[PDB]
């Protein structure tokens, strides 16, 4: 049975890399800030355990401000690629580096996916290696970043961390932690995916 994940967040936080970590393959292209920004979603899939994992990597364009002709059609494409709705939105942020631009990117997520999207969101912190083997929960307990605390609260405290450069059993271990977070979220939601008005329209147009 399908597990559908949509990656969201500020550009450069490591979301394409996180997609690669989850799928254990080079599904999405990571890039430096100097490189061209993306305008189209990319979709890839793989297996974890007995389950098909399907991931949509949202374009950098979804974080842009002001008028953008391509946005509406590509948001429609994102919905069509994730229908009947994502099980999880993974809001990707770099550990210790949550800024006003992250806050704004999170607002774009609510605009695109709806006010209630945080109820199916997990906050994924990249650069886990910066913890030096320390507890993520303890780090977040002591974090003084007020905007980050508010986001994490809106996401029901659901958090996880990746070192996207991890390999081997270290990679397996961090992906397992994310799957454990997803298991608990889905349990709370009786296995349901996120939905909204627009996802409903799509679902009701198919036989
Ligand atoms: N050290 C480190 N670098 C990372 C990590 N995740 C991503 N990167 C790097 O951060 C840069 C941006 O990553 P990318 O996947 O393109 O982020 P995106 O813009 O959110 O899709 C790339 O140079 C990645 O190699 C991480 O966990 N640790
Ligand atoms: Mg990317």
């Amino acid at each position: 049975s399908e597990l559908r994940i949509i990656l969201v967040g500020k550009t450069g936080t490591g979301k394409s890399a996180a997609g690669n970590s989850i799928l254990r393959k080079q599904a999405f292209e990571s890039k430096l800030g100097s490189q061209t920004l993306t305008k189209t979603c990319s979709k890839s899939q793989g297996s974890w355990g007995n389950r098909e994992i399907v991931i949509i990597d949202t374009p950098d364009m979804f974080s842009w401000k002001d008028h953008c002709e391509a946005l509406y059609k590509e948001v429609q494409r994102c919905y069509l690629l994730s229908a009947p709705g994502p099980h999880v939105l993974l809001l990707v942020t770099q550990l210790g580096r949550y800024t006003s631009q992250d806050q704004q990117a999170a607002q774009r997520v609510k605009e695109i996916f709806g006010e209630d999207a945080m109820g199916h969101t997990i906050v994924l912190f990249t650069h886990k290696e910066d913890l030096n083997g320390g507890s993520l929960m303890d780090y977040m307990h002591d974090s003084d970043n007020k905007a980050l605390s508010k986001l994490v609260a809106a996401c029901g405290g659901r958090i996880c961390a990746f070192n996207n450069r991890a390999e081997g059993s270290n990679q397996d271990d961090q992906v397992k932690e994310l799957m454990d977070c997803i298991e608990d979220l889905l349990m709370e939601k009786n296995g349901d995916h996120y939905t909204n008005g627009l996802y409903s329209l799509i679902q009701r147009s198919k036989c």
